[PDB]
Formats: structure tokens, C-alpha cells, sequence
């Protein structure tokens, strides 16, 4: 499985995700994570990837530069490695 660490403003939590699954399913169980559209079309769930890789090609909101800087729509992101993501980042846009 992939090891996912969510670095939230109130602490870090680490959990495993079966390959191919979205991290938000167990993530929302283990932490209070902000969501709105749940479909990759807003920035409510924005996070920043610190290490590892995701597939977030389901998303439509971020521009190429934001993706290149490591921003991630956590509601649709699918890990492709162990990943560390800082959550609650929408105020940086
Ligand atoms: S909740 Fe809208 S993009 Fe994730």
C-alpha cells in the first residue's frame, strides 16, 4: 500500500491507501479536511505535496504553474507513491 501523511494545521496523520484509491476516502475519516465540490473544480481542498507523486488528472481548477509548484486538489488525488501533503492550503492562492 501507499503510505500517506497529511500534515494538517493541527498535527500530522499517516495512513495507508490501496494502490489506485483516492487518498481522500480514508483521509476524511482520519482528519477534518475541507471540501466543497469534491470533483476537482474548485480550490477548497487545496494542499501542497511535500514528497511523492499523485495522479490528480481528474482536476480542472489548477493551472500548469500551480501543478508544477506541487499544489494538489486533495479531493481527487490518487497516490502513485508514498506521499506527504500539507493540507489546508487554499489561503496561499
Ligand atoms: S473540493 Fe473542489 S476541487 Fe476539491
Amino acid at each position: 500500500a501507499y503510505k500517506v501523511t497529511l500534515k494538517t494545521p493541527d498535527g500530522d496523520i499517516t495512513f495507508d491507501v490501496e494502490p489506485g484509491e483516492r487518498l481522500i476516502d480514508i483521509g476524511s475519516e482520519k482528519a477534518d479536511l475541507p471540501l466543497s465540490c469534491q470533483a476537482g473544480a474548485c480550490s477548497t481542498c487545496l494542499g501542497k505535496i511535500v514528497s511523492g507523486t499523485v495522479d490528480q488528472s481528474e482536476g480542472s481548477f489548477l493551472d500548469d504553474e500551480q501543478i508544477e509548484q506541487g499544489y494538489v486538489l486533495t479531493c481527487i488525488a490518487i497516490p502513485e507513491s508514498d506521499v506527504v501533503i500539507e493540507t489546508h492550503k487554499e489561503d496561499e492562492l
